């Protein structure tokens, strides 16, 4: 299997052909052009690879996902948010947010300048979005991802101050479900993501949901840059 | 005659009182704010002016239009599309399409940073849409415009590869016709648009349709980003 892409085509092989180990490895090569990424997200595929390696494309089985309404907020966090010291915005500083996720030397080490430029293009074309957390005038956290109708693909999140991440995710979810949102894609289940309510589901089911929710929509102004939470 | 708009009011004068030559010159000034732009379209007025000049608003008589079903496709163009090398999408890259038209260097030269931002806002707001044509991984054409119910005002289109904009309009028309689309506004006829089957009707007639179709409605999700046609 494992198809090798090229500049001559933006089409990917079927997700069902992905490898078992590593989980979901479907293709390598191509580029991070706006059209190829959209095609990918449209088919439940996403790019991830370490700096120095060719572009690797995935669609694991199972797929880690998060039902907005199932977001788990600790009793402590709720008390924290009740008197939150942060304010949350939407699409105010995408560059800073993705650069925030990049600078942390962990899972975000895969975010190279090439990746940053690629997603900043999707954000400029209106498909990639960011939620920003502010402490005074400083960005202390947030998250970003690619929208797919009523489905949201969460690429990553970062935090430079206690409870910043949870805040962005807490408020976003309220906003999301409040206006039609139905699902958040987390790709691969991990400890932190699992502690927040993320659960695994068969890839085939994820695909069902995806081509089902990508043709849906949220209010015309749902992604317009604005303030989301401010006491 | 012809009025100076004000940053104060977002209202327009009766299109029927426009000049004959230059055809349709109705007003000047104002700004390109969403509210005002959206209002002009509602009234069958559109902005057009060269860099350096003040905003100019127009409503020509006659008006150029295109009945979707009457789109003319040559026999060799059908042969081409039958085995098409292009991919067509909706709202995948409005900014790139508009910049593509601005780069035309013929008359896309009126499209300044200001005009681009103004139409970008209407896109952000969901009133302006684009149709992209891809060849492999490259954007080779497309068109963008403002939706007005079952009426669509085609602002402009561009081509970087043979038959690109024709397949853009061909695929769009099929999509548009299939879900309730009634008319495409072309503003002012030009050899190319004329070969595609566009024609001229009296301004009072166009306005008549406009006021009828702006009430019409297409599927609630007609404009969400998606692929409309995939090559083979
Ligand atoms: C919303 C989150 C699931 C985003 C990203 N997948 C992460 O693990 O941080
Ligand atoms: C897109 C076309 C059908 C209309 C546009 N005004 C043009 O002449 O390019």
């Amino acid at each position: 299997r494992l198809v090798q892409l090229s500049r001559h085509s933006i089409a990917f092989p079927s997700p069902e052909g992905a490898l078992r180990e590593p989980n979901g490895l479907l293709a390598l090569g191509g580029d991070l052009s706006p059209a190829r990424l959209l095609m990918a997200y449209q088919r439940g595929i996403f790019p991830w690879f370490s700096p120095g390696d060719p572009i690797l494309w995935w669609s694991p089985d199972p797929r880690a996902v998060l039902w907005p309404e199932s977001l788990h907020i600790s009793r402590s966090m709720k008390r924290f948010h009740k008197r939150s010291p942060y304010r949350v915005t939407m699409n105010y500083a995408f560059g800073q947010v993705i650069e925030g996720c990049a600078s942390d030397r962990e899972e975000g080490t895969w975010i190279t300048r090439g990746v940053v430029e690629a997603y900043h293009r999707l954000h400029e074309l209106g498909h990639a979005h960011s939620i920003e957390v502010w402490r005074e005038d400083e960005l202390v956290g947030g998250m970003y991802g690619v929208a797919q109708g009523t489905l949201f693909c969460g690429e990553s999140m970062f935090s430079r101050m206690e409870n910043a991440s949870k805040t962005a995710l807490l408020v976003f979810c309220e906003e999301f479900i409040g206006h039609g949102g139905k699902l958040i894609d987390c790709q691969v289940l991990n400890d932190h993501t699992a502690s927040l309510g993320a659960c695994e589901i068969p890839r085939r089911d994820y695909l069902n949901y995806l081509n089902q929710m990508r043709l849906g929509r949220l209010p015309n102004n749902f992604w317009v840059p604005r303030c989301l939470f401010s006491p």
